[PDB]
DNA sequence: TGAAGTGAAAGT
DNA sequence: ACTTTCACTTCA
């Protein structure tokens, strides 16, 4: 699976809290982007999503690799915001809360 | 304060 | 088809 195609499979899922769908015809999502230095931040929560695509790729495997979020976290959004395939929508993404996400569109074909 | 984050560019 | 690295900035 692509980003796009795994992405879509782990937002449907519901399997992470805030990682949800936008709107009704599922275009656009909510990501979760909670600065990691809150005290309220947790990362078997809050860097889960981060942390399946570093291992969904073997760009991490427990044991190998020292366990770094913020490098799980810069890959995710690296990867965001370099394919043609999503489109950050800063406009709706609401980072003053006290659950912080980030809207993204995913651009079909 | 030092950790965490970033876009841009260089990278495989 | 994304990933890694840089200087520099932003955060709590």
């Amino acid at each position: 699976m692509r980003l796009r195609e795994w992405l879509i499979a782990q937002i449907d899922s519901a399997e992470y809290p805030g990682l949800s769908w936008e709107n009704a015809e599922k275009s656009m999502f909510r990501i979760p982007w909670k600065h990691a230095a809150k005290q309220d931040y947790r990362q078997n929560q809050d860097a889960a999503l981060f942390k399946a695509w570093a291992m969904y790729k073997g760009k991490f495997q427990e044991g190998r690799d020292k366990a770094d979020p913020s490098t799980w976290k810069t890959r995710l959004r690296c990867a965001l915001n370099k394919s043609t395939d999503f489109q950050e929508v800063s406009e709706r993404s609401q980072l003053d809360i006290s659950e912080p996400y980030k809207v993204y569109r995913i651009l079909e074909d």
